[PDB]
């Protein structure tokens, strides 16, 4: 199966998932000087006040914090988007070292990690249907740099010991994802894809300009997770990021 190792990593994915070499793959490098300010772009509407988190799962690639998406509870609208997108899960990508881990890069700069808040377009009724549509998903990407701790991240960090290995889950109710946002909602946006198999070209990417700061201890604890299942040799869950892909025939737009 696909993963992040030398034998099953990003360079291999195209064999099972030929769309890996497609026309709108993610992530990409964001060249800040080439991104054009689009005055037609609206402010981003992030409405997470009624978010209902349920569970946290180690899926063998990262960990997902899952939400109740059976009602309009936590929704993303505005910005480049037409309509309403429901929050289904968030997860992170991170490195073995503070100098790598993000999927998107900014003028080739790699951040220590990247948070993805995954939302699906309600006009398609469910997530499975949404991923089959060019405008099916909106993923809000937020960079993490190492510095001061992010207090709103600590509840996530502290539960990781209970989901160390692939397939483990834990109850994760009453988590407020508003605590993971930076101050500014200034963003870049472009049409792209899922950054893991199946690599479907169904995502409007919205990447925030302002990173959040997390502590070295917080990211250290991400790095204690395992790709492997319980009772299997330990493979630390690190470097679970896909490199920047060719921009091809795309423009990145800036809201600012
Ligand atoms: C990771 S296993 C996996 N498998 C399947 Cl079958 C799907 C189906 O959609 C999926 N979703 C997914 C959602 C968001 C992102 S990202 N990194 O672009 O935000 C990547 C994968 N992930
Ligand atoms: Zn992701």
């Amino acid at each position: 199966h696909w993963g992040y190792g030398k034998h099953n990593g990003p360079e291999h994915w195209h064999k099972d998932f030929p769309i890996a070499k497609g026309e709108r793959q993610s992530p990409v490098d964001i060249d800040t000087h080439t991104a054009k300010y689009d005055p037609s772009l609206k402010p981003l509407s992030v409405s997470y006040d009624q978010a209902t988190s349920l569970r946290i799962l180690n899926n063998g690639h990262a960990f997902n914090v899952e939400f109740d998406d059976s009602q309009d509870k936590a929704v993303l609208k505005g910005g480049p988007l037409d309509g309403t997108y429901r929050l289904i899960q968030f997860h992170f990508h991170w490195g073995s070292l503070d100098g790598q881990g993000s999927e998107h890069t900014v003028d080739k700069k790699k951040y220590a990690a990247e948070l993805h808040l995954v939302h699906w377009n309600t006009k398609y009724g469910d997530f499975g249907k949404a991923v089959q549509q060019p405008d099916g998903l909106a993923v809000l990407g937020i960079f993490l740099k190492v510095g001061s701790a992010k207090p709103g991240l600590q509840k996530v960090v502290d539960v990781l010991d209970s989901i160390k290995t692939k397939g483990k889950s834990a109850d994760f109710t009453n988590f407020d994802p508003r605590g993971l946002l930076p101050e500014s909602l200034d963003y870049w946006t472009y049409p792209g894809s899922l950054t893991t198999p199946p690599l479907l070209e169904c995502v409007t990417w919205i990447v925030l300009k302002e990173p959040i700061s997390v502590s070295s201890e917080q990211v250290l604890k991400f790095r204690k997770l395992n790709f492997n299942g319980e009772g299997e040799p330990e493979e630390l869950m690190v470097d679970n990021w896909r490199p920047a892909q060719p921009l091809k025939n795309r423009q990145i737009k800036a809201s600012f």
